[PDB]
């Protein structure tokens, strides 16, 4: 109670242990704790197990903590949100066997260059995945199979050149897809499926406007009302689209939805 700043507000309390040169979990944290901020600390190494005691813990922040190795010992059946952004994890952690109730996981701006074959197994309650800012160049086959309830996915600002044709297969709740600032050249036929994607960010990519981009073109047209441009400091980006932001080779004067496709089949 008297080490970090403990908030209160109706039952579920919030403990802030940020910017406090901590190298590990502080000993006198209230037991019936629910949210823990531990950002801007020196957690070069951290063991999810040391939280076994806080049976009411639902949100944990370990962002901007020079984190390099996350240990996944036992279980925290009630943890739903986990923030790992702005650390140095060279490999993505396997949380399935520990955070069965995790609905949000952010592992942005870390040092990821790929993702394992079972990466998200067990994470069936996931509703949000943030992996923006790494150096992913390719995604695994059924990555999102374990997460059929996914709503938001961020793979922005990586080095992706191609996306799996079925990456979205099954996700009928998906509403936000951020793939901006990558190295994508095309979208596999029927990639978006028939689902309705409200917020799709596809700008900043070197799209190759050849016949094999006519699928994406029609989609762009059908969903021009759903294509937006990212604004850092995000303003909920809830208003005014810009389908002309998706462009051939990133040339502003040659948006994809206006791509002619001269001499292409129907
Ligand atoms: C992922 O995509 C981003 C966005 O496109 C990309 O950023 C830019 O890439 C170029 C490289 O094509 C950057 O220039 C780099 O500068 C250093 C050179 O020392 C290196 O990062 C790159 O090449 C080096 O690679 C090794 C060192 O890492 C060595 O073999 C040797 O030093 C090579 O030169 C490249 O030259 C350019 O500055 C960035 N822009 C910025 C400021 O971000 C990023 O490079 C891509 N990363 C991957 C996964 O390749
Ligand atoms: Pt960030
Ligand atoms: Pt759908």
């Amino acid at each position: 109670h008297p080490i970090c700043e403990v908030s209160k507000v109706a039952s579920h309390l919030e403990v802030n242990c940020d910017k406090r040169n901590l190298t590990a979990l502080p000993p006198d944290l209230p037991k019936d704790t629910t949210i823990l901020h531990l950002s801007e600390n020196l957690l070069y190494t951290f063991s999810l197990a040391t939280l076994m005691p806080y049976t009411r813990l639902t949100q944990l922040n370990l962002d901007r903590a020079e984190l390099t190795k996350l240990q996944v010992d036992g279980t925290l059946p009630v943890l739903g949100t986990l923030d790992l952004s702005h650390n140095q994890l060279q490999s993505l952690p396997l949380l399935g066997q520990t955070l069965p109730a995790l609905t949000v996981l952010d592992v942005s701006f870390n040092r990821l260059t790929s993702l394992p074959l079972g990466a998200l197994r067990g994470l069936g309650e996931l509703q949000e995945l943030y992996l923006k800012g790494n150096e992913l160049k390719t995604l695994p086959p059924g990555l999102l199979t374990p997460t059929p309830k996914l709503e938001k996915l961020s793979l922005a600002n990586n080095n992706l050149t191609e996306l799996p044709a079925g990456l979205l297969n099954g996700l009928e709740n998906l509403d936000t897809l951020l793939l901006q600032e990558n190295s994508l050249y095309t979208i596999p036929k029927g990639f978006f499926g028939s689902h309705l994607l409200p917020f799709a960010f596809l700008h900043g990519n070197p799209w190759l406007c050849n016949c094999e981009i006519l699928y994406f073109r029609r989609w762009l047209q059908d969903n021009a009302e759903n294509v937006y441009v990212w604004k850092q400091g995000v303003d909920v980006k809830a208003m005014t689209s810009n389908v002309a932001s998706v462009q051939c080779d990133n040339s502003d004067k040659f948006p994809v939805y206006k791509y002619p496709g001269k001499g292409c089949p129907t």
